[PDB]
């Protein structure tokens, strides 16, 4: 199921997330729908908070076919070393882009789809993508990081994107 997702100014987009309890099939449906949107979406990330619901789960899929879902449940950081940015997007905040400050190299602990655990390090788009996503499970958005003045205009120019998303 494509499930919807949320957009600034939503205040649920500001909610801290609970860690999974048990990774049962309750858990790996709600897993399900998160790829199904994402990739409906066009996206290569998307936390569940911004589906509205707040635990500890991240999908992520960078590949060009589909052959390497990453699922990241419960995720922890472990380390991180470096400096990079890219210009980010994101589902929730409709067809604006910025340069984010991120960690270069990142090591994470987490569960899979199986609630088994495993270690992941990654660097580039993986290690941003990575942070960016676990942000949204403690509330933080992207534009977060940028000035109140850059924070402004981004509010705007979705507001007025959306004005038209329900639409008539
Ligand atoms: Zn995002």
């Amino acid at each position: 199921s494509v499930l919807q997702v949320l957009h600034i100014p939503d205040e649920r987009l500001r909610k801290v997330a609970k860690p999974v309890e048990e990774v049962n099939a309750e858990i790996q449906r709600i897993v399900d729908d998160m790829f199904e949107t994402m990739y409906a979406e066009e996206g290569i990330g998307l936390a569940a908070t911004q589906v509205d619901i707040h635990q500890r789960i991240i999908v992520i899929d960078v590949s060009e076919n589909r052959d390497e879902r990453l699922v990241l449940i419960n995720p922890e950081l472990l380390e991180k070393s470096g400096e990079t940015g890219i210009e980010e997007g994101c589902l929730s905040i409709p067809e604006q882009r910025a340069l984010v400050p991120r960690a270069e190299k990142v090591k994470i602990r987490a569960l899979d789809r199986d609630g088994k655990p495993f270690e992941l390090e990654a660097d580039g788009l993986l290690a941003i993508c990575i942070q960016h996503e676990m942000d949204h499970l403690v509330g933080k958005l992207f534009m977060d990081y940028l000035s109140p003045l850059k924070q402004q205009r981004i509010r705007q120019k979705v507001e007025k994107l959306d004005r038209l998303k329900a639409r008539a």
